[PDB]
């Protein structure tokens, strides 16, 4: 029983904040295609494209899609292009089943990068034959997601329209004039657009996600016998540590496993109740985490 | 038994439109290649040069005359050009077949590129080795359809008559200057030259064929128990929007879908009896379409 | 028992027309290529090298050749120059088997073209090595017929002996300053050459060989039920237009088949005794063909 | 039974001088990656960033970590970067068993020579790949340790921060200055830093580590039957020795067999009972080390 | 049982004239080479250098060495320079047998072309690797002939010793000038030296030898039952005619095929006794060659 | 039972001459490496590094010791440079024993000309790899030595310092300056020099070694039943020749080959008892060896 749309945003709110917009977009776009392959057709190809900033959860997106849909589910590097072989693997990850790895999904990352603005053109054209479809299994039936952070992009578009709001005036024409072929463009309808994540949002993807780094640790500390406690101003702390450096949501565990790395050294040797971080502990990063016996 | 050129251009009028006299011409020629090869020859090679813009019909054009005489087909990329892995490929279509992958047909797409005007020019002579003929297959029986826009084409052929009425007269020696060479011109006798499409042609797109974008989602919405209405002015309003991005006939889906995005993301949540689609609804997209229970 | 090079010349009047020096040439080297082997030698190596303009028949000499004395024969392109390749393709069109694949033909096209005036001279040198002999088949046995068109040729004979009575006085040296090795040459002790079809020829082309354009037509419309006649008027206009676009008898078909369009189009939808193509068929192209019934 | 943090430095203690903090690190962040895995997860990639000057002890590190977790582990070169070949190669120490292989470790040497600052920043993507997660196999499951001398970023953290105390400054942000990518250095949170090893610590690097050169020749003249003694003076003028020509620990092995040459030599053509090593040899290289009868 | 140098130089003399001295040199090389081999050793590689001007019969006195002691033989091209193919070839033409393979024989062309004067000198010492000795055979027992005309030798000999008698004081040092490396010329140190060859022998070429053209064609026409003589004139005629185009003995065959070539085609269909050619059929070549019934 | 030092420096004077240190040093390194594995370490590597002039007798250094050793040999190039092609190689000559295989010795030639001062560097890092250690053998165990001239060695010495005396001042920073990476030459301990050969060592090179030319002709000749004496005069003759020629000991052969010609063709037609080489027979070439009946 295919999941509505409504039930497929739902659970994409529990892996990935904010970009509700495109989490509509995605899920739409997946439930159709999906809906249009269990009917063998009779209808659109109903690939997508995923325009957001680094670490915007593109990749976590499309992954969280696949596990969603019990959908076998491989990455792929634009700038690596042996275009069969994303194939043999999406194979590989489906126990070589051709129908089921037909219904798998398949992400490629940066695809802004191979925008000829010769190689690159030819990756996009190579590429198109996938997209298009032709082991023996047919690459007509696997959905596409092609990611990308589009730098230029938000300025062809501002040419245009006279960086959410802008992104969101997306045409494919802009598409075009930053790089992209009209035969490649024209096989990715869906068009969805991720905002650059809040810092507030930074201390939400530390706590909501039900992979957050807090949760994470918590466990491991937990299987300790331990309590961690994350204090909000330690998170916040965290999220302004992040900020300062530029390295977005991706540099947040580089500064969670620095603030525990003392305390998770002698933790097997200690016997108490649970470890509460507060924001001296991060920030000052002098102060060690506050010990309950 | 073989269809009449008649019966042929009929069948080409139900996937394309307009483009009459090339679809007279390719009916022909197709006609006559497997007229002469059902007859054991005792003739021309009968292969064909499709000359027209991007989105024009090319492609659809070559797979849907292989459909309507269910003979094998496989596409391939000049840009690309590992010549023989095209035969593989029509052998693998064809359950390995050696007779009926003979009688297959071939689509070489953008031809005009390939045109030196190094590895270029020896990319028509070894492709040219396929269109004579030598898996032990020959590559003599299989008809060769090679497509391409063929840009500077229009210019050439201006400074020696003195956009249709101009590839109307276009001549061997119009390709040769464009940059083909002599012996690879002499393989394609027939020249079938494609028109730009027409804007209102394009509303024609949209319902006319038999895989017109309106009927895909009429079936996507018919297998929900709703009826999906477009009305004439949303198919014209979808027209004019893809003429103002220039985008052609491949930027009328990503119009489509992102009009009924919101509706088919909350569809499988109502009850209800058709869905009507009206000018506003595109035009503006902020209107929502008109529901009806 | 092997044909005198009379019944060889003989044969070769069916298919190819004028060049008879060359044919008398062919002929000779021929009868004692095959002579020397039926004898297991005891000899000269009477490789053969041809010299004529594009589309002057050189590889239809060869494959003519090749029918007439039932001998396994394959072409390759010199731009292409993997050198074994061709060996075993000879292997593939004669069952694989050694002896009646030394008794094999090989024709290499454009050699003109890799005459260095370093790759290049690296395949006549590779290439060499074929034609003195070394699967387990040796190549001294079988036959190579060397074409080209030897384009600047034509001129460092004019600067020694101070077309056709020009490329008559062809000698080794002006082929070395042409571009080609001593050692290379030397083993293409047979220098046979051929004139550019003259233009009455062309109508000669379209009627006298056994596959001759007409003919083929005649055919196709005769297993139609129908007689094709072509009055001699047409066939010279047919000849103008051809030369009107200089692509020789390489652009024949292309006028034949666009002249016989659309009556081949409608042709299987009529009930009729014969259809006459007059040259205001050919050339104004507007008037249609006589149609008796 | 998994080793505490403490136990682990203990070990290391064992087999590398000084360095305490990265130890601590290093054993924290080993710690918890098999502590995450026992555990079958539920967490952090827990990948390693070792930062130190050339023969700082770094690959060292590495395989003593190996060791001390009878864990498969197998080397590779950023320089020579067949990134899959490292995986084959772990498995073939590892008897080709998937889950043993999973628990190995990787260490990649010269990782700040491929900093960008085209091929070397495909390099860090498709290592990155691995980095992740995908022979059936995956490489999410493996530690990766990523060692590198970084030369100019002892620059960018002091124009940044206005050699040690500068490198604990380090920051990911001074790694993407330095020339390696935001998503790459997101994939490596722990940082570990040594120093440049100490004068006084070339004599304890002779001594104190279980494989030092003193305790090697000592059982090399050990099995001799004679006992081989280093006099403290000795040590420290090889230390000095060392640090004349720059070599630093590196060159320690050619200084202490260039002394010991020619008593190995006609050393079993003797019988005593313990040779001397005094300064004298060392240093002068005149003098004969003290034998005893 | 071997045969004395004297017996090799005889048989030497009934495939190749003059060059007398290289055929002694080559001689006495061959028999201690040969000499050696027989006796397992207990000595010299005796590996030899041909020098001489193209077309002198270096490759035709490898060969008839080869062939005069029934030994495996292969030739290559430094040129083409896959270096154990040579080797591989060498046991194809040797039923696979290694010992007999050891044997052999390898002629190695065109050797001045690699004189360095970067990959040219890495092809001299990777060929080198196989001239000292490492399929399991081993290259040390296969005699390796390096021939090559070396142009600019001439030059460099006159430089130091300040054609034939320049050639005769060659030493190993002109060579390294040349652009030979140490290491290489070492290994061949029996250096044979082949004088450009003269007219009058020209004349000997066509006549003495065993496969002397006359000697072949006088066996072609043999074969008809009809008796070819080819008056002293005619040779002589033949020699100047090839002297005129600079195209040494290269150019024979191009003139004697040449010649009779309308005979040969007319000759099985007639009968008469003898076929004589005189001057006239060969320097006009407007005279028929004489017939006698 | 392993030979001492002595017995292995005893046995290198049977066939090397002069380089008494090198061979001091070569045995000594050499007897501690095997006298370590074969007490399964408990350890240095004893990597030896080769460092004379061409022809100095490096090659030939290595291949004694193996041979000394009945130890599994092979040859490489650093030119050539796959890298584990090497140990193939060494499995081919050891009858694919592993533990053989291991207790094998490696020879490097011309590592000197790998020294950037890409690829090059490259190849130190990639051979780096086998030097340490990882078909299952591992590379650890087998012995490497690495010979080269080094020719601009000489000079950075000697602007440190401030040919043999120099050499012997060598240290591995000189190296590091030359072209060589720290960790290529921290795994290259052992760093034995050798001297240029003396001229009168010419004279001893030809009579001492037990494979020395005289040996091997006078056993040639020996075994015609003739007895061949070299006067020392036709030695001391043999030897300046070489130097004129700047051959070294590489153009003895060369020679000595060149001497004995035309005495060795005639030899087995003849019934005498000794020839007796003088010095009129080298130097003027023009007097015949003196015949002895």
């Amino acid at each position: 029983a295919l999941p509505t749309p409504h039930e497929i945003r739902n659970h994409l709110d529990d892996y990935v904040i904010g970009q509700e917009q495109a989490k509509k977009v995605l899920a739409v776009a997946v439930y159709n295609h999906y809906k249009r392959l269990r009917n063998g057709d009779t209808l659109g190809k109903s690939n997508i494209l995923l325009i957001g900033p680094t670490g915007s959860g593109k990749t976590l997106l499309a992954e969280t899609l696949a596990r969603l849909l019990d959908v076998p589910f491989t990455m792929a590097d634009a700038t690596t292009l042996d275009v069969e072989n994303i194939i043999q693997k999406l194979l590989q990850k489906c126990d070589y089943d051709v129908q089921k790895a037909q219904r798998g999904i398949v992400y490629i990352d940066e695809i802004d990068k191979i925008s000829r603005k010769v190689s690159g053109e030819g990756v996009q054209q190579a590429l198109l034959k996938l997209i298009e479809g032709t082991l023996q299994v047919d690459t007509s039936k696997i959905l596409f997601i092609c990611g990308g952070a589009f730098a230029g992009l938000d300025k062809v578009i501002s040419h245009r329209v006279e960086e959410g709001e802008l992104l969101a005036q997306v045409e494919p024409e802009d598409l075009i004039k930053f790089g992209l072929i009209p035969e490649f463009i024209g096989r990715l309808p869906v068009v969805a657009t991720l905002n650059e994540l809040s810092e507030e949002a930074l201390i939400q993807i530390l706590k909501e996600p039900k992979n957050a780094l807090t949760k994470q640790y918590q466990a491991l500390f937990n299987l300790e016998g331990v309590d961690l406690e994350f204090r909000d101003e330690a998170l916040d702390a965290i999220a302004k540590k992040a900020m300062a450096r530029k390295t977005g949501a991706r540099g947040l565990r580089s500064i969670v496993e620095a603030a525990l790395l003392d305390t998770m050294y002698d933790l097997p040797s200690m016997e108490d109740v649970e470890k509460v971080v507060i924001d001296e502990s991060v920030i000052d990063g002098q102060s060690e985490p506050l010990l309950i016996y």
